[PDB]
DNA sequence: AAAAAGACTT
DNA sequence: GGAAAAATTTTT
DNA sequence: AAAAATTTTTCCAAGTCTTTTT
C-alpha cells in the first residue's frame, strides 16, 4: 500500500543521537568458491598441476584480469605474487618460484566460455535467477530505523578479488581477501532482534551505538580502513545530512563577500603563513579545488589537492595567452584525474607564488606552513560549520542558479529547455573537473543518430508540400468549402515541427557531453531545490530531468520550496 | 597537540 | 559515481 | 522475430572532516 513518509516535517534529534531503534537481517556474504572442473588445466613450466582451493581461487582472479594492461606492470606482478604465495601450501611454494613460468592461457578461456553460456540462458532459467535476487532484496535489503522501513545501499559484501584502484597505485595486485562473519561488527538497538549469523559462524561483536549511522562494519586488509553498510540516499539519516549540506552552503552566500574582501587584504599581511592560507583559499574559491589532505607515501597513488600542491605542479608565466600573470596548473587530483588549467590571477597572487616557490626543490610543498587543519580552523572562526568542501558546493549551486536564468529562453518548448538545463549542468562539470561519458561507442552511434533525423526531415518537407498544395487549391475551388483541408494540414506541420526540434536538440545535447560527466555534480554538488524551482516555474515535468532513484533521493526538494525559491 | 581511527561524503 | 554488463525496449 | 539502441544493474575507491589515542 502506497504511503510516502515526509521526514522533513518531523523534528530533528538533539546533538549526537542518530536513532533510537534499529533492526536488520545482517549482511549478505558472497557465494562460496566453486572449484574449477577437470578439463580446465593450469600449467607451470609446461608441466601440468592442480592447485589447492585457496590458491586456485587467487589464480582465477589473475586469469580473469589477463586481457588488461596492468597485469604486465612490475608492481602489480610483485604484489600479486606475494599474496599468491601466502595462500599456497608448502608443496606449491616450493615448486612455484615465479609468476612467469605460470600458464593461465586455459583458465582465461574457460571464464570467457562461461560468459557466453551465461548470457545465452533459457527464459525459465533466467526468470528463476531474477526471482532469487528479488527475494534477497526483500529480506536483506531493507531495515527498520525509528518506526519506519528504509532501504539499504550495499547489503552484500564485496567478493574477494585483486586490488586495482585508480592510477599508479603502489598496492595494485594485492588480494582483497574474503570477509568472514568473524570480521563483521553488527550495530543495532538493545530491544531489537539481533541478526542470526550464517551457520557455523559468529559475529566479531554486537554493539548498540546510537551515535552512529552504520548497520554493519568491518576492516579491509588493503588500506586498513573501516568499511560500512549504511542506508540508501532515500532515507532520513542520509537525506537530513544532505539538506544540512546545502543549508550551510546558503549561509555562505550571505558571508561570501565579507570572506572575499578579508582574504584579498590578507595577501598584503606581515606573516608568510597568513599569505599562503589566503592564496590557498583563493584557489579553493576561484578554481573549486579540493582541500588537499596529507596522505602517507606508498599507501596510495601520488595525487594532490590544494594544500598538498608542490613546486612542480605550478609553472608561472608573466606573459602567455595574450593575458598577463598566468599560473599554469598541471597535476593529478582525486581518482587520479589530470587537472590542467592556464588561469590569470591578480597582481598580488602571482608575486606571492614566486615567494612560495623560492629556493625550493621541485618535490617540496608549495604551501609549507599550511595543511588542511590550519585552513579549516581558520574558516570555522569566520563562520560556523564552514569547511573548504563548502566552497565547492556553493560555487556549484550559485553557478547552476545564475546559468539557469541566463540560458533559459521563455518562448521555447519543453525539450529545448532540457537542452538549456544540460548547458547549465555542463558549466558545473567545467569547474569541478568531472569528465568522460563513453567516448568509444560514441563515434558510430552518433553518426547513426544523424541518419534518423534526416529520415524525419523528409516527412516535414512532404507536409510543407501538402500545405502548399492546399493553399493553391483554396483559390481555384473556393474557400469555406474545401478550406478545412488547409486547417488540418497546418496542424500536421506543427506536430512535425516540434518533433524535429526534439531530435535535433537531443543531438546537440549528446555531442556536447563528450568529455563531460553530469553525474557526480547532479547528485552531490547541486541543490535539488534550485532544479525543482526551475521545473515548477517553466512547467517542465520533474521526470524529464530526475529519474526514479533521483526523485526518490530528492523527495525533500520536490515537496519543499516552490517556484519562488532563490538559493 | 598530532598521528591514527573512525565516520561520513564523492 | 563512471564504465562495462546485463536487461530491456525500440529499430529493421 | 532478430538486431540494435537504451536503460538499468553491477563492478569497484578515494576523498573530507571528526574524534580517539598516543
Ligand atoms: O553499490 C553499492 O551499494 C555501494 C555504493 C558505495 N559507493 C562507491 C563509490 C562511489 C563513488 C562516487 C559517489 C558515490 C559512491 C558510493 O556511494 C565508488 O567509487 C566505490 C568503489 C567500490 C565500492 C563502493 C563504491
Amino acid at each position: 500500500e502506497e504511503q510516502k513518509w515526509k521526514w522533513w516535517e518531523e523534528e530533528r534529534y538533539p546533538e549526537g543521537i542518530k536513532w533510537k531503534f534499529l533492526e536488520h537481517k545482517g549482511p549478505v556474504f558472497a557465494p562460496p568458491y566453486e572449484p574449477l572442473p577437470e578439463n580446465v588445466k593450469f600449467y607451470y613450466d609446461g608441466k601440468v598441476m592442480k592447485l589447492s582451493p585457496k590458491a586456485e581461487e587467487v589464480a582465477t582472479f589473475f586469469a580473469k584480469m589477463l586481457d588488461h594492461e596492468y597485469t604486465t606492470k612490475e608492481i602489480f606482478r610483485k604484489n600479486f605474487f606475494k599474496d599468491w604465495r601466502k595462500e599456497m601450501t608448502n608443496e606449491e611454494k616450493n615448486i612455484i618460484t615465479n609468476l612467469s613460468k605460470c600458464d593461465f592461457t586455459q583458465m582465461s578461456q574457460y571464464f570467457k566460455a562461461q560468459t557466453e553460456a551465461r548470457k545465452q540462458m533459457s527464459k525459465e532459467e533466467k526468470l528463476k535467477i531474477k526471482e532469487e535476487n528479488e527475494k534477497l532484496l526483500k529480506e536483506y535489503g531493507f531495515c527498520i530505523m525509528d518506526n519506519h522501513k528504509e532501504r539499504i545501499a550495499n547489503f552484500k559484501i564485496e567478493p574477494p578479488g585483486l586490488f586495482r584502484g585508480r592510477g599508479n597505485h603502489p598496492k595494485m595486485g594485492m588480494l582483497k581477501r574474503r570477509i568472514m562473519p568473524e570480521d563483521i561488527i553488527i550495530n543495532c538497538s538493545k530491544d531489537a532482534k539481533v541478526p542470526s549469523p550464517p551457520p557455523g559462524h559468529k559475529w566479531k561483536e554486537v554493539r548498540h551505538d546510537n551515535k552512529v549511522t552504520w548497520l554493519v562494519s568491518w576492516t579491509e586488509n588493503i588500506q586498513g580502513s573501516i568499511k560500512y553498510i549504511m542506508l540508501n540516499p532515500s532515507s532520513r539519516i542520509k537525506g537530513e545530512k544532505d539538506w544540512q549540506k546545502y543549508e550551510t552552503a546558503r549561509r555562505l552566500k550571505k558571508c561570501v563577500d565579507k570572506i572575499r574582501n578579508q582574504y584579498r587584504e590578507d595577501w598584503k599581511s606581515k606573516e608568510m603563513k597568513v599569505r599562503q592560507r589566503a592564496v590557498a583559499l583563493y584557489f579553493i574559491d576561484k578554481l573549486a579545488l579540493r582541500a588537499g589532505n596529507e596522505k602517507e607515501e606508498g599507501e596510495t597513488a601520488d595525487t594532490v589537492g590544494c594544500c598538498s600542491l608542490r613546486v612542480e605542479h605550478i609553472n608561472l608565466h608573466p606573459e602567455l595567452d595574450g593575458q598577463e600573470y598566468v599560473v599554469e596548473f598541471d597535476f593529478l587530483g582525486k581518482d587520479s584525474i589530470r587537472y590542467y588549467n592556464k588561469v590569470p590571477v591578480e597582481k598580488r597572487v602571482f608575486k606571492n607564488l614566486q615567494l612560495f616557490m623560492e629556493n625550493k626543490q621541485p618535490e617540496d610543498d608549495l604551501f609549507d606552513r599550511l595543511n588542511t587543519g590550519i585552513l579549516n580552523k581558520h574558516l570555522q572562526d569566520l563562520m560556523e560549520g564552514l569547511t573548504a568542501k563548502v566552497f565547492r558546493t556553493y560555487n556549484a549551486s550559485i553557478t547552476l542558479q545564475q546559468q539557469l536564468k541566463e540560458l533559459t529562453a521563455p518562448d521555447e518548448n519543453i525539450p529545448a529547455k532540457i537542452l538549456s538545463y544540460n548547458r547549465a549542468n555542463r558549466a558545473v562539470a567545467i569547474l569541478c573537473n568531472h569528465q568522460r561519458a563513453p567516448p568509444k561507442t560514441f563515434e558510430k552511434s552518433m553518426m547513426n543518430l544523424q541518419t534518423k533525423i534526416d529520415a524525419k526531415k523528409e516527412q516535414l518537407a512532404d507536409a510543407r508540400r501538402d500545405l502548399k498544395s492546399a493553399k493553391a487549391d483554396a483559390k481555384v475551388m473556393k474557400d469555406a468549402k474545401t478550406k478545412k483541408v488547409v486547417e488540418s494540414k497546418k496542424k500536421a506541420v506543427q506536430r512535425l515541427e516540434e518533433q524535429l526540434m526534439k531530435l535535433e536538440v537531443q543531438a546537440t545535447d549528446r555531442e556536447e557531453n563528450k568529455q563531460i560527466a553530469l553525474g557526480t555534480s547532479k547528485l552531490n554538488y547541486l541543490d535539488p531545490r534550485i532544479t525543482v524551482a526551475w521545473c515548477k516555474k517553466w512547467g517542465v515535468p520533474i521526470e524529464k530531468i530526475y529519474n526514479k532513484t533521483q526523485r526518490e533521493k530528492f523527495a525533500w526538494a520536490i515537496d519543499m520550496a516552490d517556484e519562488d525559491y532563490e538559493f
